[PDB]
């Protein structure tokens, strides 16, 4: 009907349980508890003239694409022909109006004192400020933060398999490209399921979990389509995105532009292969595992992931990798 007050999405008990879990130029992310269940709350200032975290705020029209994409991908958990739970669940979206809640400022301050923030303290917003508030499934901790915490390369294999299957299902259903799948955008949480289920073009299969559920996040650069209407971020005139250095991540932006001839509206699912390659490279070169490959069977998984790294760039999509690559047989 119109924007709601913060206390609509965050009644006092929910607000009092908020702890800050992450941040970016976009704003802030909190974990809280609703009906005994953790959820993640992402809060983005929109439509105002103030710089926030050094950048202008998005308009409603600029933020809408990523909300639409979020929802489409979340909806794949309930589909039939192309079904996956490997994208973050989206529970609700609200437009809220007001100054920033003092209880969230307390949470922001605690994070700043313990971990340090790159952001502005969000205490300067007036009572007319608009925000989008997204409530997500709680996805756990990002892969970059788990650099030293995973059990073994068996776990790495599960994570790669989960990511490849989820991307394949989204290619098949939505002609999806993530386009920014760095290791801060892969979330890991514990699961008691021994195996995870997906369906790709009507064929169902399973993935051993190694006790982890992967969730893909962050759709600001993503592209998909339904009945020929394409939702995508046109970065064709962006300069900075293609001039980064110091990590293979920044090559991937350039490699995508090469692949698509700088036409971001087109469908090039090879971009998903490029991100999976980047992720595999991180698994082999930056991750460090609690148990190394000390037995024949583990040394074989290491060799298969090494083979994946050397061969996967000859595949045309995540779908091609899932269906044809020997790693997943
Ligand atoms: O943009 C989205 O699609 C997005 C969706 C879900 C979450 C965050 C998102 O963006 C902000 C990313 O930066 C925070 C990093 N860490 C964590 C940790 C745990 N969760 N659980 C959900 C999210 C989350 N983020
Ligand atoms: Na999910």
């Amino acid at each position: 009907k119109g924007p709601v007050p913060f206390s609509h999405c965050l009644p006092t008990e929910k607000l009092q349980r908020c702890e800050k879990i992450g941040e970016g130029v976009f704003g802030e992310v909190f974990q809280t508890i609703a009906d005994h269940t953790p959820v993640a709350i992402k809060i983005i200032a929109i439509e105002g003239p103030d710089l926030v975290n050094g950048s202008h705020q998005k308009t409603f029209e600029e933020i809408l694409p990523e909300i639409i994409i979020s929802k489409e991908l979340s909806l794949l958990s309930g589909e039939v022909c192309n079904r996956t739970e490997g994208f973050i669940g989206l529970n609700s979206v609200h437009c809220v109006q007001g100054s920033y809640p003092p209880l969230l400022l307390k949470a922001w301050d605690h994070y700043n004192s313990t971990k340090g923030s790159a952001n502005d303290r969000p205490d300067f917003f007036k009572d007319d400020q608009l925000f989008i508030v997204l409530e997500f499934e709680f996805g756990g901790i990002d892969l970059e933060q788990m650099r030293t915490k995973l059990s073994s390369l068996a776990t790495a294999k599960s994570i790669l398999h989960q990511l490849t299957a989820s991307l394949a299902v989204a290619e098949a259903s939505l002609r999806f490209e993530h386009r920014d799948l760095h290791w801060g955008n892969v979330l890991l949480k514990k699961t008691s399921l021994k195996k995870l289920h997906y369906t790709l073009n009507g064929k169902s299969s399973t993935i051993p979990s190694c006790g982890l559920q992967v969730s893909i996040i962050d759709y600001t650069l993503s592209r998909l389509e339904r009945d020929g209407i394409v939702v995508f971020c046109d970065v064709s005139m962006d300069e900075d995105l293609f001039t980064g250095d110091g990590d293979y991540q920044f090559d991937i932006y350039r490699l995508m532009k090469k692949e698509n001839n700088n036409r971001w509206g087109e469908y090039h699912p090879y971009s998903n292969v490029l991100w999976l390659h980047y992720l595999t490279d991180k698994m082999l070169k930056q991750m460090t595992f609690k148990t190394k490959c000390n037995t024949p069977a583990m040394k074989q998984i290491k060799r298969k992931i090494q083979e994946f790294h050397r061969t996967m760039l000859n595949f045309s999509s995540a779908t091609d990798l899932l269906c044809q690559h020997s790693l997943f047989k």
